């Protein structure tokens, strides 16, 4: 009785128990199928995850749209004023990996403004971690959090300029949690993304009071037609000027 203000979760709450929850089954997935064909567990895992979130938010936010990494996408979503953008499992090929911790489960809540609202990050294999909007709390080198498979090609131009060790992580999720807890004072990405891999880490960040902005410095933007989204820049705040300015000399 008595719900919040203005079965019965405020937005964070839920975004929080959709990534715990589908943090465990992809645990169980991943003793049952085990790593014999890392091709079968990961397809697995995306599989069951997005079928249990799915279920999840029409049971229980029937309302809102849906933009799911594994699932079509009807653009249905462009009208409402409510979004959840999941990616049900980030770094799959870590998770299909024995021993890897670097992957992740992305729930983020995008509201209409006149943006990542709400937001939740799993990290499974951590103990079940998750980090949430509404409880995460807020130069000489720089330590900078980079995918592990495809990072990216600008950082060879600023680290003329900056000493940097870039440090190779999967999953979005993983190097943006990184950030937070202060293994890295930076995650770096260009080159191609989705939005279901930065909404929820962005909110996340912001929530905390650090940076998440495209590498020029603008605004992340969701809930957009084409939901790739290929760059970004996710950092302690007094960095951000340091690594904004960087990247924009390297251009000129
Ligand atoms: N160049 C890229 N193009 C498209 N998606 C990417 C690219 N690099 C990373 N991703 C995605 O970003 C997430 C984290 O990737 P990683 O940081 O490489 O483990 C995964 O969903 C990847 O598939
Ligand atoms: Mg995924
Ligand atoms: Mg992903």
């Amino acid at each position: 009785h008595h719900h919040h203000h203005s079965d019965d979760l405020t937005d964070a709450e839920l975004a929080a128990d959709l990534a715990a929850d589908a943090g465990k089954l992809l645990l169980q997935v991943r003793a049952e199928i085990g790593f014999d064909q890392p091709w079968t567990l990961g397809e697995a895992g995306d599989r069951q995850a997005n079928s249990l979130l799915l279920r999840r938010l029409q049971a229980e936010r029937p309302g809102d749209a849906v933009l799911s990494e594994e699932a079509h996408d009807d653009l249905a979503r462009l009208k409402s004023d409510r979004v959840w953008i999941i990616d049900p499992l980030d770094g799959t090929r870590e998770f299909s990996t024995p021993g890897r911790d670097d992957w992740a489960v992305h729930i983020a809540l995008w509201r209409r403004s006149s943006e990542i609202t709400d937001a939740a990050v799993a990290l499974p294999a951590r103990g079940n971690v998750v980090y949430r909007t509404d409880t995460v709390t807020s130069p000489g080198t720089l330590r900078i959090a980079v995918s592990a498979t495809r990072p990216p090609a600008v950082l060879h131009r600023i680290r003329q300029t900056l000493a940097i060790q870039p440090v190779s992580i999967g999953s979005a999720g993983a190097k943006a949690m990184a950030v937070i807890d202060g293994y890295v004072d930076a995650y770096l990405h260009a080159g191609g993304q989705w939005e279901w891999d930065s909404a929820a880490p962005a909110g996340v960040m912001l929530a905390a009071g650090m940076h998440a902005s495209r590498l020029d410095g603008s605004p992340l933007r969701y809930n957009q037609l084409d939901p790739y989204l290929p760059d970004l820049l996710m950092c302690r705040a007094e960095v951000a000027p340091i690594l904004l300015g960087a990247i924009a000399d390297a251009w000129r």
